[PDB]
């Protein structure tokens, strides 16, 4: 009936859980690190979710789960969803910079995928209160 339960070290927002990771990672590195924790690099689909992420975002930049896929020819989230909501920094995005990071402001920019960032965000679904 109510789905806000999250694992230790994760934080709940709405029906999801979020992990604010710290450590030096390239984009595909953060992707696999989230997968190792049974999550995914975060996907962002509303201003309310973004505002939550901004409150907890690292000041020096974080990888998020968005990258430009060559065959589809567009930015696609790690879970296969399309970009409906976006929070690009003004002028962004602008060949080579295929991966997407989130600044301390919450705003996004594209970047070389081998850039090393000190933070990254995973998400997963929250679990739910049981039957009595």
């Amino acid at each position: 009936f109510v789905c806000n339960t999250c694992p230790e070290k994760w934080i709940n927002f709405q029906r999801k859980c979020y992990y604010f990771g710290k450590g030096t990672k390239q984009w595909v590195h953060a992707r696999y690190a989230c997968d190792d924790m049974e999550g995914q690099l975060v996907s962002i689909h509303s201003p309310e979710e973004q505002d939550f992420l901004t409150k907890h975002a690292s000041h020096t930049g974080s990888w998020i789960g968005l990258r430009d896929l060559d065959l589809e020819g567009e930015f696609i989230w790690v879970d296969g969803s399309h970009v409906d909501y976006s929070n690009w920094a003004p002028g962004e995005p602008n060949q080579g910079e295929d991966c997407v990071m989130m600044r301390g402001s919450g705003r996004w920019n594209d970047a070389f995928c081998d850039r090393k960032l000190g933070a990254w965000v995973c998400d997963r679904l929250a679990t739910c209160t049981p039957p009595a």
